[PDB]
């Protein structure tokens, strides 16, 4: 088969996880999807030559069993930590979703990709400056998206796959 990526994206409720995944899918924004619906999608794309499947799990916070999470977690090989631009306490959980997956990955080399999603709102928080400055200190890329536009969508998840690809070849 060729080669999939699996990809997971995580965050605080409301930060647009699920508009992220389906306007990187399916390409439309959604203005109202449940925030307590988690899921997995896939799509057939090509990523610097390379044809490629994603396989996304857009996640909805607390599992049934906490092992369900280990699991997730475990099986994923990127992880993209959005917050959004406006709401202080999602970049602040972003410190959680970075220790909790080196955690259950015991590891201190997981791919993530820093997204500050909602930049097309002028309601600003967070600047871009203190997010590069919390990037610079986990060595990840950050980069600002709309679910809306579509800015910074697919390169968000694009350079995600090309973080896995530089650990792969550790
Ligand atoms: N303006 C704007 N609204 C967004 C964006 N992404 C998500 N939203 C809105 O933010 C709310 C939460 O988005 P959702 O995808 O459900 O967040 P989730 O809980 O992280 O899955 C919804 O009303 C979305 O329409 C974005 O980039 N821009
Ligand atoms: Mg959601």
């Amino acid at each position: 088969g060729m080669t999939e990526y699996k990809l997971v994206v995580v965050g605080a409720r409301g930060v647009g996880k699920s508009a992220l995944t389906i306007q990187l899918i399916q390409n439309h924004f959604v203005d109202e999807y449940d925030p307590t619906i988690e899921d997995s999608y896939r799509k057939q794309v090509v990523i610097d030559g390379e044809t490629c499947l994603l396989d996304i799990l857009d996640t909805a916070g607390q599992e049934e069993y906490s092992a369900m999470r280990d699991q997730y977690m475990r099986t994923g090989e990127g992880f993209l930590c959005v917050f959004a631009i406006n709401n202080t306490k999602s970049f602040e959980d972003i410190h959680h979703y970075r220790e909790q997956i080196k955690r259950v990955k015991d590891s201190e080399d997981v791919p993530m990709v820093l997204v500050g999603n909602k930049c097309d709102l002028p309601s600003r928080t967070v600047d871009t400056k203190q997010a590069q400055d919390l990037a610079r200190s986990y060595g990840i890329p950050f980069i600002e998206t709309s679910a809306k536009t579509r800015q910074g969508v697919d390169d968000a998840f694009y350079t995600l796959v090309r973080e896995i690809r530089k650990h792969k070849e550790k």
